[PDB]
């Protein structure tokens, strides 16, 4: 039974406002006096976010949370994002921090449309700086996050789709993830490799469930495994990596550099239509940590 | 992608009871807390228990009851079916508006799964033809609970007891009847044969068609009983045409009639799926159902 399990959304869901500019509605986070959302709000192509920053007033700005609705009393521009100050602390905000997440590292999204949390769900951040989310028209301003222990950590804020129909954004302090620009031009994603280190973690999650028809008694190094990992557009794999893997080498008594030699020869002679917890697929958003927690 | 309502207005409602070194969790609503009754067992877990003669050995203050920081105290208990139910001296001033349904085979609901009284993770999952669920539950997590949210009333259908011996799990609905032939007592008891929830598959395959996956359909089509004959040979249950009226809104926005749509499924079971892909997956999903394929 090894399940995507997001973190319960609750601390999150309390944040969640709608904000308005115009005719182009979108999703705010409100923590204290401030409420942070895309600044593509703004916009009616190549536009010129200061030019339109400064053509904008405090009341331009409708803010509604929930039922009320919140005055904005200054704003501003940072990086991708606006800060908007309004009157009033969010009663419902949690210890919290801003982080900048790191390819193959997962965080639960909460889905919003119109400041209503919709639906949560968990992903990863590729290695391209992309995610593969579910976000339609509306979406902005979702917000992606981990909990430990009573602190949020808010890592990711939505802007945009690029044509392969994967996902762009930032974090919260509005730098764009990966080489992505807030305009609605032509972007698009460089070529995705696979989570390396999460595929492994799976081929152990396997082993631990039962099948190991895949294992063999070939060796590699690390050095002759990312050799052959890149000609098929997975991550190397570093001595940290190894290190990361270390408990569920313990408790499998495969080691690491075993598993490597398992994943080389499917890479080099794929799958004969064999599964492998139940997929011709090697999966690679589950981490490390999610097979050891459950 | 599998998406699980927003979990707040359930987190809220999450304790922790305690009896002896017997931990859980409970569900507190309004004055009274609901959680399995065999947080009042020992090592007799396992030993039929007669519950209600450990009952009848309980007071009040035997139960520990902790929301969060703050204890309550129990003014009074009783059991229903395989659950408790604990009056306590505080009303949870956070009670969402809420209703308990007994939710059917097949149908979806999202798990908050929990531990000592703390929530830890949300998922969606399916009640499975055979009344167990697909979960992931570890020690600790009895007491975690299933529900539907649409649109501000959360619908309560499911409480966990217990993890069968192929790893499933089973459990009650807020009445404490369980889903299935199951009974609360550690030991071994087997689920009958499952089986693919033909509908959802159905459902998902109009997902596919929405969202561009569109290499399964064929210029063929066939009728129910033709369809039935082939699925009951690969483990689906049988369509209906109540199931097909269910269709009927998919139907519509696809153009796709349903007996069409059956035998594109019918090709996909008795063909293989190329090794490739539909919506993402390489197997026929079977957790989706219409009113989720709406609603996402
Ligand atoms: C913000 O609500 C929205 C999120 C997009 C909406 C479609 N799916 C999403 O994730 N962002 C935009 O609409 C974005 C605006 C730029 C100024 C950042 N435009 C965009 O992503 O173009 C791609 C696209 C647009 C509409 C439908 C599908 C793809
Ligand atoms: C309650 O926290 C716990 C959760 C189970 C155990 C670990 N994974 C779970 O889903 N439930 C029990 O421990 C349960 C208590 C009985 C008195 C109902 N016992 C149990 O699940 O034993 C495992 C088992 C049950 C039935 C057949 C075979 C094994």
């Amino acid at each position: 039974g090894f399940r995507k399990m997001a973190f319960p959304s609750g601390k999150v869901e309390g944040c969640m406002v709608q904000v308005t500019c115009g005719t182009t509605t979108l999703n705010g986070l409100w923590l204290d006096d401030t409420v942070y959302c895309p600044r593509h709000v703004i916009c009616t192509l190549n536009p010129n976010y200061e030019d339109l920053l400064i053509r904008k007033s405090n009341h331009s700005f409708l803010v509604q949370a929930g039922n009320v609705q919140l005055r904005v009393i200054g704003h501003s521009m940072q990086n991708c994002l606006l800060r908007l100050k309004v009157d009033t602390s969010n009663p419902k905000t949690p210890k919290y921090k801003f982080v900048r997440i790191q390819p193959g590292q997962t965080f639960s999204v909460l889905a919003c449309y119109n400041g209503s949390p919709s639906g949560v769900y968990q992903c990863a951040m590729r290695p391209n700086h992309t995610i593969k989310g579910s976000f339609l028209n509306g979406s902005c301003g979702s917000v992606g996050f981990n909990i430990d222990y009573d602190c949020v950590s808010f890592c990711y804020m939505h802007h945009m789709e690029l044509p392969t129909g994967v996902h762009a954004g930032t974090d919260l302090e509005g730098k764009f993830y990966g080489p992505f620009v807030d305009r609605q031009t032509a972007q698009a994603a460089g070529t995705d490799t696979t989570i390396t280190l999460n595929v492994l973690a799976w081929l152990y999650a396997a082993v631990i469930n039962g099948d190991r028809w895949f294992l063999n008694r070939f060796t590699t190094t690390l050095n002759d495994f990312n050799l052959v990992a890149m000609k098929y557009n997975y991550e190397p794999l570093t001595q940290d990596h190894v290190d990361i893997l270390g408990p569920l080498s313990a408790q499998t008594g495969i080691a690491v550099l075993d598993m490597c030699a398992a994943l080389k020869e499917l890479l080099q002679n794929g799958m004969n239509g064999r599964t492998i917890l139940g997929s011709t697929i090697l999966e690679d958003e589950f981490t490390p940590f999610d097979v050891v927690r459950q």
